[PDB]
């Protein structure tokens, strides 16, 4: 028992972190096989960031201008290319610690672990979720760009995020490992505002199930609801609409607890309408939405 | 910017996790140099747990009864001894992945990272705090015993906790790496109740400083207080008494923000008396106490 915001063990990703320097800009790179992936804004000066033309800026850069350091040893750059907003630096040495891996582009609501790095060195690991407005609420300072987000399935690391930018509001934006930004953000020092940060309803329901599994049952009520009635309440509270696909994904949690999904939806509806009343659920005074139904099943079963 | 419950990167500790089996009981062990550390209750059957005499139970065990597996290979046990509530299994092979390490016994209020393991395999990493009642609010299932708590200082891993037990209330109890339980708990299947789980005041103040550093300033008031006035309020709310040692440790945060420690104490006092009023601080609707002043400084500066 006990329910914690848990990140995947970071070991497999620590073995891939390198430092990439171009001119006076130093950030993090991800070294898989003989390629180092890093944000393309590594080639920019603070002046260049105002309105960069990356293809033009890249013309003045050669293989030798990209300094890649793994631990205390220098990697030799034998090729460089730009794929969307990431740079792929081909090195002459394959990473001996390359785990089995995939590049995946996740959907909003999906969670992942972040290994926050500075100068190619890991400082911490935390669990995140891709917000419905395609931002992430991370913990990143200057130098953290190139830090990555990932999920692990036994021995295969699915990389889903690479940190690129901090918006004027302090929230974060980044790309998948193909260099495509999540959301409408661009790698430019221009004011870009995020959309509505709505609550991931399916995740809140999954966490309510986790709370029931752990003994926190005070919020369970004598009511039920329909998907349409529930969604009228959810829209009012800036909660994402719940679909039958979400109901399907909650099935194993409904089966384990014997609480029908629509019954848990009715409990959630009363929590939104009445508030917590100074009470807590799993040590939290607000409804947590950064655990997916898969995370709740995984944590409650002990998947390694 | 952004403030997250961050754990240390777990790589260095993943390389130490092994599976220890004795009879029909399988749990986790920590392999440092040529010694495997694990909870001594690995020698017990569920029947033995009711009232175990560990010295007596150990007489019926030999080196060959302890099966230690690291990855998919078996380690040879050439010696075994009991130190307090841990077993130290001397193996014939030194762990090639042994990091620089220390065994430390932490004080209540101090935080650490937990690598939760099952069958010697890591499943997740989360950040914890030793509660003032010497329990931890972890996330552990059957098979997680022997999972460890640690802090890292650049390249040196300070191991501070080893998971042993789940109390009837679902909270957790364990030992330092010398086998001494934190708190008054014993490794026995007997009802043991935890004391008052008070709030770690110094940690809440450190997290209020982190909130100010990140832009959340709504709670900052026009008041100040004294240590004695503050502690009268803190005692009423089951908060730990604040000492001048705690004020000293908050000094770098006070200096960075320009907010005197007693002024932040007065802000905390009004938060306790008035409540949050449906507002949030760093995305939380309650006062977080599992970040030390050192953690806040570390996260806000980017220590790797
Ligand atoms: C200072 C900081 C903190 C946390 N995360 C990231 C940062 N750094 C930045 O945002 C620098 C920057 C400026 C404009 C565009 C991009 C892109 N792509 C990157
Ligand atoms: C089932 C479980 C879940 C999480 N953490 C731990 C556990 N397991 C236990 O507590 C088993 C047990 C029984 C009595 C005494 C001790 C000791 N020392 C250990």
């Amino acid at each position: 028992s006990g329910f914690r915001k848990m990140a995947f063990p970071s070991g497999k990703v620590e073995g891939c972190m390198v430092q990439v320097t171009c001119g006076t800009t130093t950030l993090n790179g991800l070294w898989l096989d003989d390629v180092v992936y890093c944000p393309r804004h590594v080639i920019c000066t603070s002046e260049d960031m105002l309105n960069p033309n990356y293809e033009d800026l890249l013309i003045r850069k050669s293989n030798h201008n990209f300094l890649v350091q793994a631990g205390n040893v220098q990697l030799r750059v034998i090729g460089h290319s730009m794929q969307n907003c990431v740079l792929k630096l081909k090195v002459d040495t394959a990473n001996p610690k390359t785990p089995k891996y995939k590049f995946v582009r996740i959907q909003p609501g999906q969670t992942f672990s972040v290994l926050a790095c500075y100068n190619g060195s890991p400082s911490g690991v935390y669990q995140c979720a891709m917000r419905p407005n395609f931002t992430i609420k991370g913990s990143f300072l200057n130098g953290s760009c190139g830090s990555v987000g990932f999920n692990i399935d036994y021995d295969c690391v699915s990389f889903c995020y690479m940190h690129h930018m901090e918006l004027p509001t302090g929230v974060h934006a980044g790309t998948d490992l193909e260099g495509n930004f999540y959301g409408p953000f661009v790698d430019r020092q221009t004011a870009q505002a995020a959309g509505t940060d709505t609550t991931i309803t399916v995740n809140v329901l999954a966490w309510l199930y986790a709370a029931v599994i752990n003994g926190d049952r005070w919020f369970l009520n004598r009511f039920t609801t329909t998907l349409n009635d529930f969604n009228l309440v959810a829209m009012k509270y800036n909660y994402e609409p719940l679909t039958q696909d979400h109901v399907d994904i909650l099935g194993p949690l409904s089966a384990q607890t014997g609480i029908a999904v629509l019954d848990m939806c009715a409990s959630l509806k009363e929590l939104l309408q009445n508030g917590m009343n100074g009470r807590t659920i799993l040590g939290s005074a607000l409804l947590e939405d950064e655990f997916t139904p898969f995370d709740v099943v995984r944590q409650c079963s002990g998947v390694t």
